[PDB]
């Protein structure tokens, strides 16, 4: 396994690589987080998991980590990273999310995107990767400005969300978080196969973190990195788009003839 064609730029090669403690802090479990030379370990089994939340809260920017994810089964667990305000606007938040969903043996880890605005989601596109996930640390990120948002694995831009309308995209200040928690009602084939802790623990780790990115209270001269050779994606970063979601693409919420595509105008 035929990986994508090139991008032709490379947003992650142009920023620091950062230690965990740089940008972030425990949020929950912190006896289920340890920091090595920068490095995170966060992990899950049957007394808790655990999540880390950013010292700053955005306006905008870009957004990564490099992840590494546990092998063999791990069905019905979600490793995270995500932008959220969910604590500032409890059930009324806007959310914009990578997920890595759980499997067993012999079927692939699943990449969700989503993105919440005021408290309803089923904006949910996933995917299947070229890689495995959990060989080596892959590069993921979130770019987020008042035109976009557009999500990256290894440079390869995965899907864009533009903005349509107000109401359907995240204007308002967001927190990073991640996290690895048990969501075995719907994570792994819509929840046939739920969290087995025989497995446990469920280990999720980050590390050269990166951060482009502008705080709320930053000089209004702040924007993020450059994400493209030029003010939009290159033509070569949309070839790459467009390959991935012709050979990786196994959901999207747009094209779900179940789905109530008036509620989501955006499609």
């Amino acid at each position: 396994v035929q990986g994508p064609p090139s991008p032709g730029y490379y947003p992650s090669s142009q920023i620091t690589s950062l230690g965990f403690d740089q940008g972030y802090t425990n949020l929950w479990g912190p006896q289920h987080q340890r920091v090595d030379q920068g490095s995170l370990t966060i992990w899950l089994d049957s007394t808790s998991g655990s999540g880390f939340k950013s010292i700053n809260r955005y306006r905008s920017g870009y957004f990564g980590a490099n992840i590494k994810l546990q092998s063999g089964y791990t069905a019905g667990v979600i490793t995270s990273f995500y932008l959220s305000n969910n604590q500032d606007y409890p059930g009324k938040h806007d959310e914009i999310d990578i997920e890595f969903l759980g499997t067993i043996p012999g079927k692939p880890y699943t990449l969700q995107t989503n993105v919440f605005i005021e408290g309803s989601g089923d904006r949910e596109m996933r995917i299947h990767l070229w890689f495995d996930p959990t060989q080596d640390y892959h590069n993921y990120a979130i770019y987020w400005t008042p035109s976009e948002i557009i999500f990256f694995v290894d440079d390869v831009p995965i899907r864009r969300y533009p903005r349509k309308s107000d109401a359907t995209f995240p204007l308002r200040p967001l927190w990073v978080y991640g996290s690895v928690w048990d969501a075995s009602s719907w994570a792994t084939e819509n929840g046939k196969y739920k969290a087995d802790y025989r497995y446990q623990p469920f280990v999720g780790k980050y590390e050269d973190f990166k951060l482009g990115s502008c705080t709320v209270e930053a000089a209004s001269s702040c924007n993020p990195a450059s994400v493209s050779p030029y003010g939009q994606l290159s033509q070569q970063q949309v070839a790459a788009m467009e390959w991935v979601q012709k050979n990786y693409m196994v959901y999207n919420y747009c094209d779900d003839p179940t789905r109530d595509h008036t509620l989501t105008p955006e499609c």
